[PDB]
């Protein structure tokens, strides 16, 4: 089963992350109705040689013939058997032209953020593509959360100098930083620490904080059409303009204040889902924080640690560190997408059915251990500088 460049006409536009672009399937077909198609982007083989180490436990994962076969199998062997097979769907290879792959790139650009065409575009080297279900089908109404990491870091690794980073969450000191660069306009008000609190209260909390500022955490469709959200990137706090065309929107679907059911009905999705408690203890595999296990890192891709107990644990322990380390990564930086057509709306009293799904589900490249060192070093030293203003 191959796409050819005929196909690529048939594909649109439906968002990217910083390695994907992802069409839906606006054609005809029975193979694709339904369906999205991920497509990894090349910035500007499948295993290093480091990292063929640090996953030789992995038989099949290691011996992937490309990276598709590659997310297809690290999902399937690596996270199902942890987040469990209802709300993942590791999705299937497809063949494509690299001629098919050329004008999707072209199609498309006009789509897509100016800032994310300067940093990449799709990889015409390859052969392949993975088909995933289009979860925004189930009139569906489909919610996709981006909830970063709702815990708080307890290591011994942590210096006295960065002792907050066992106060304030990762996410509130990072809009902190992302404003000095220009990513965001105004500081989110929604915080994971409620999302994943586990209470029924401050679980609804995050769903209005992520209703005002989405930025990139939260996104809203209707046929697969967004309705609130950016569009493959953050977006600006929602204005009362904003709010009204989605007020409007929700006509129908919703009987009645159509935006503050909207968020009760998500919330009680979310919530009775119980989805955020399995995401949360695999967040929680970075049992070391990364100034715990940047140590482990140079022992497994074979260095003198730059940085200087741990160095002195047998390799299985320092590579399990690492592997568990980056699992984690994935699922501090994925998506679960919700899907309505159960939840019951008290005051109009309507009756919905859910689907929930992880999505934006990656390997995390290992070599990468050290931008995350670099990337953490730079959020601590900002935060605790602008504390030094009082
Ligand atoms: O480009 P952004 O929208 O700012 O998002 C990126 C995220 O992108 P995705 O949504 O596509 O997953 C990065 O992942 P990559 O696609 O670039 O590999 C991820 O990087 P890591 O998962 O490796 O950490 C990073 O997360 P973070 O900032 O927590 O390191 C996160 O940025 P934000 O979530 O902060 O916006
Ligand atoms: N299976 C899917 N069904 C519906 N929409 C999806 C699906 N996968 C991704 N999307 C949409 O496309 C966007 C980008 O896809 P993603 O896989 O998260 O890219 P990246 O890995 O680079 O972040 C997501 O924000 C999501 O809204
Ligand atoms: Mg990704
Ligand atoms: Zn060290």
């Amino acid at each position: 089963m191959i796409l050819e460049e005929k196909d690529a006409s048939d594909w649109i536009y439906r968002g990217e992350g910083g390695a994907n672009l992802v069409l839906a399937y606006a054609g005809s077909s029975p193979l694709f109705v339904g369906k999205v198609i991920r497509i990894q982007k090349a910035r500007r083989s499948v295993l290093t040689s480091d990292e063929q180490h640090l996953w030789r436990e992995n038989n099949e994962l290691i011996s992937s013939p490309n990276k598709c076969v590659l997310e297809q199998r690290y999902v399937q062997n690596v996270i199902i058997p942890l987040l469990g097979p209802k709300h993942v769907d590791a999705g299937v290879r497809v063949s494509v032209s690299k001629e098919f792959l050329e004008c999707v790139d072209k199609k498309v650009t006009k789509q897509r953020p100016l800032w994310r065409v300067n940093a990449a575009n799709v990889d015409t080297s390859h052969d392949c593509a993975l088909i995933l279900n289009d979860h925004s089908l189930f009139d569906c109404i489909s919610v996709e959360i981006k909830p970063k990491c709702g815990f708080l870091p307890t290591s011994r690794f942590i210096g006295k100098e960065n002792i907050l980073k066992t106060s304030v969450s990762r996410f509130k000191m990072h809009q902190l930083l992302k404003l000095e660069y220009i990513e965001i306009s105004e500081e989110s008000e929604y915080d994971p620490l409620d999302l994943f609190s586990g209470s029924k209260e401050r679980v609804l909390e995050a769903i209005k904080a992520l209703y005002s500022t989405p930025q990139n955490n939260f996104r809203v469709f209707l046929n697969g059409s967004l309705i609130l959200g950016g569009s493959g990137e953050s977006t600006g706090r929602t204005s009362p303009e904003i709010g009204y065309a989605f007020e409007d929107a929700l006509k129908g679907f919703i009987q009645s204040h159509r935006t503050e059911c909207f968020l009760q009905l998500v919330s009680d999705a979310v919530y009775g889902s119980g989805v955020l408690d399995r995401l949360l203890e695999i967040q929680k595999l970075d049992k070391l924080d990364i100034e715990g296990a940047i140590h482990c890192y140079y022992d497994i891709i074979n260095q003198p640690c730059p940085i200087c107990s741990l160095h002195a644990l047998p390799l299985d322990e320092s590579l399990k560190i690492v592997k568990e380390y980056l699992i984690a990564a994935t699922a501090k930086d994925c998506s679960i997408m919700i899907s309505f057509q159960y939840v019951s709306l008290k005051p109009t009293n309507q009756t919905f059915d859910y689907k929930v799904h992880f999505i934006d589900l990656s390997l995390k490249p290992l070599k990468r251990m050290e931008s995350y060192y670099k990337l953490d070093k730079k959020i601590i030293s900002f935060y605790n500088r602008k504390q030094k203003a009082e």
